[PDB]
């Protein structure tokens, strides 16, 4: 591929948090976890105080589609106040695609403004162009 060497980043005040892979212990504090990245180890199982949700996202992924879906997650835990971590493998593609993502719809920002703000708070984020295509396609969509 530290990175995120204080671990789980808050990038949002309503409690939303960015990381790499976590650790089993790692996802404790969280009420929501969202796991996009498909080669990052399923633990579901091993934390059964957790809503654990796994999209497994490859860097070619139509992720447009599962949007709607995961954006309702969060804004849902948003509402309850609870505590919020997506993570990736790495932290700096796909599950900042799906931050950016969120930013676009529940803060009612432009992409290039949604990637400035995330971007201002994570520094090393870095969004494949596939992924940005599918960005775009959200974008269209939010303003149809
Ligand atoms: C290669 C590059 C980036 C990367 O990040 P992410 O897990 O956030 O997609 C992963 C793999
Ligand atoms: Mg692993
Ligand atoms: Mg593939």
């Amino acid at each position: 591929c530290r990175i995120y060497p204080k671990g789980p980043l808050l990038v949002l005040p309503e409690k939303i948090y960015l990381y790499s892979e976590p650790t089993v212990k790692e996802l404790l504090p969280f009420d929501v976890v969202i796991n996009v990245a498909e080669e990052a180890n399923d633990l579901r199982m091993q934390v059964p105080a957790v809503e654990y949700h796994h999209y497994r996202w490859e860097h070619d992924s139509q992720i447009a589609l599962d949007l709607p879906s995961l954006t309702s997650i969060i804004h849902a835990a948003t509402t309850k106040r609870e505590k919020i971590l997506i993570h990736s493998q790495c932290g700096l593609s796909r599950s900042a695609t799906l931050i950016i993502a969120y930013i676009m719809k529940y803060h009612n920002l432009s992409l290039r403004h949604s990637y400035d703000l995330l971007k201002s708070r994570a520094d090393k984020i870095n969004p494949s162009i596939g992924l940005i295509f599918q960005l775009m396609e959200w974008e269209v969509a939010l303003n149809a």
